[PDB]
């Protein structure tokens, strides 16, 4: 549904275990902010934003998938046309990474085969206390088939380059 003024409105959800960061990371890019504090979850919601690129104005409807789920009924129904996911894990917690297959799974069984990911490593601002390695990431990454970077939505490092790094293959797949 594309919005008069934009040439595209491109879905794009943020999914990933409990606290490795998606609440913060979309706050950084739609708001260039971030909250020191706990905040509630109250529920799934969006924030938007546009993007230049290819030389048209583009229309980013982000989605933050709220809290963690028992039964995986809601955050799911989301995924039907998104063009494109950051799948995210903390670079500081082990099993948000152990648990990256299993995200990518409900991402095939949801979305369309065209849809496009971003595999993300947040939190890079925690070197004292890593423990998945860049190069863990970037090979489970080219294994599934998904673009790579670390960031920090604390620090606003690479949060930008994410999504614009998404828009763009995006972008490449639909001109195919
Ligand atoms: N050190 C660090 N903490 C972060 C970063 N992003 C989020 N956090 C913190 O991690 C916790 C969980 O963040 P939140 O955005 O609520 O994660 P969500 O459960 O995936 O939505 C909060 O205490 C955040 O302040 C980051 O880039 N670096
Ligand atoms: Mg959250």
């Amino acid at each position: 549904l594309v919005p008069r003024g934009s040439d595209y409105m491109f879905k794009l959800l943020l999914i990933g275990n409990s606290s490795v960061g998606k609440t913060s990371f979309l706050f950084r890019y739609a708001d260039d902010s971030f909250t020191p504090a706990f905040v509630s979850t109250v529920g799934i919601d969006f924030k938007v934003k546009t993007v230049y690129r290819h030389d048209k104005r583009i229309k980013l409807q982000i989605w933050d998938t709220a809290g963690q789920e028992r039964y995986r009924t809601i955050t799911t129904a989301y995924y039907r046309g998104a063009m494109g996911f950051l799948l995210m894990y903390d670079i500081a917690n082990q099993e948000s990474f152990a648990a990256v297959q299993d995200w990518a799974t409900q991402i095939k069984t949801y979305s369309w085969d065209n849809a496009q990911v971003i595999l993300v490593g947040n939190k890079c601002d925690l070197e004292d206390e890593r423990v998945v390695p860049a190069e863990d990431g970037r090979r489970l990454a080219d294994d599934l088939g998904f673009e790579f970077f670390e960031a920090s939505a604390k620090e606003n490092i690479n949060v930008k380059q994410v999504f614009e790094r998404l828009v763009d293959v995006i972008c490449e797949k639909m001109n195919e």
